[PDB]
């Protein structure tokens, strides 16, 4: 996340870290994504397309730092990694960019809800707020494009919800903007999500709840000008998550 504040878990109790194991010991962060049910994160395709094995996989629930342990978070083996079939990338867009990782501990249990580990709601189906709605973005990703590390701490930003028409001006991203994918952006392009975000929550306050509207796909660079955040529209993929769930 570029700008924005640093936050933890409370705030964002649906977040889950999503890590792999290296053949020979050694832990990296991989990608975010949110909790949807007890046993359900949903995340992008594009986190774990390159290593589709959900053995390598861990996630944690209700862990503000990267690299340390939070009191009372939840670690997981992946017994289900899904992958949406008609995944795609181009030079810059993901297309199809969901994934759903089906949770259990050692001892067989999906996660049991506390004070930082929370579902999120889905939205009713192909409704999304209004253009120039401020939803929340959360992520152990860059604080700058350029950086080597990803921060210790997690962070969260504001962004606006752009028009499909705004996003598709060629100046923009012209066509490489589809209807199942959302944009986002802060009006000076000052905060965003950047590498490490991907697969974490766009959340939006809809029909007066906190909604996962959005999940962390790709823009080119990060904070740059006429270049938005560019979101799994999660209101069109209902289907999907209901039938694989
Ligand atoms: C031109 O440089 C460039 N371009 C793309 C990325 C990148 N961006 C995002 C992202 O969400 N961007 C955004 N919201 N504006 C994102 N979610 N992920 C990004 N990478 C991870 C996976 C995609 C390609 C490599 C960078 C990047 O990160 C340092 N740097």
């Amino acid at each position: 996340i570029i700008g924005g504040e640093f936050t933890t878990i409370e705030n964002q109790p649906w977040f889950a870290a999503i890590y792999r194991r290296h053949r020979g010991g050694s832990v990296t962060y991989v990608c975010g994504g949110s909790l949807i049910s007890p046993c359900w994160v949903i995340s992008a395709t594009h986190c774990f397309i390159d290593y589709p094995k959900k053995e390598d996989y861990i996630v944690y629930l209700g862990r503000s730092r990267l690299n340390s342990n939070t009191q009372g978070e939840m670690k997981f083996e992946v017994e289900n990694l899904i992958l949406h079939k008609d995944y795609s990338a181009d030079t810059l867009a993901y297309h199809n960019d969901i994934a759903l990782l089906k949770i259990r501990s050692k001892e067989g249990r999906c996660a049991q809800p506390s004070r930082t580990i929370q579902t999120i709601a889905l939205p009713s189906m192909y409704n999304d707020p209004q253009f120039g709605t401020s939803c929340e973005i959360t992520g152990f990703g860059k604080e700058q494009s350029t950086d080597y590390l990803y921060p210790e701490q997690l962070k969260m930003t504001v962004v606006k919800l752009i028009s499909h028409r705004e996003c598709q001006q060629p100046h923009y991203y012209g066509s490489e903007v589809t209807t199942k994918m959302l944009c986002a952006a802060d009006p000076q392009w000052k905060t965003d999500s950047c590498q490490g975000d991907s697969g974490g929550p766009l959340v939006c306050s809809l029909q007066g709840r906190m909604t996962l509207t959005g999940i962390v796909s790709w823009g080119r660079g990060c904070a740059l000008k006429d270049k938005p955040g560019v979101y799994t529209r999660v209101s069109h993929f209902l289907p999907w998550i209901r039938s694989h769930t």
